């Protein structure tokens, strides 16, 4: 647990670390994840377009969409 922050923080976009949580659509909170598993899921049609996602400790909120995170932290070239 351990929550915290002082301040602007850096944060980074882990495909590595579970890091990223979601709320699923019983209404629960689930995870989180990795980026590596939550592109898989949104890449093997686990999911549906209307996906958000937000970091573990951010607000539910600042969730933007999975699909959108996918190329924030990806390839370049494109």
């Amino acid at each position: 647990g351990s929550s915290g922050s002082s301040g602007v923080r850096v944060l980074s976009y882990d495909k590595e670390k579970l890091n990223w949580l979601y709320k699923d659509p019983q209404g629960l909170v689930q995870g989180p994840f990795s980026l590596t598993q939550l592109k898989a899921w949104s890449d093997a049609e686990y999911f549906t377009k209307q996906f958000r996602v937000w970091m573990t400790g951010e607000s539910m909120e600042s969730a933007v969409l999975l699909t959108d995170v996918l190329r924030l932290s990806g390839p370049s070239s494109g």
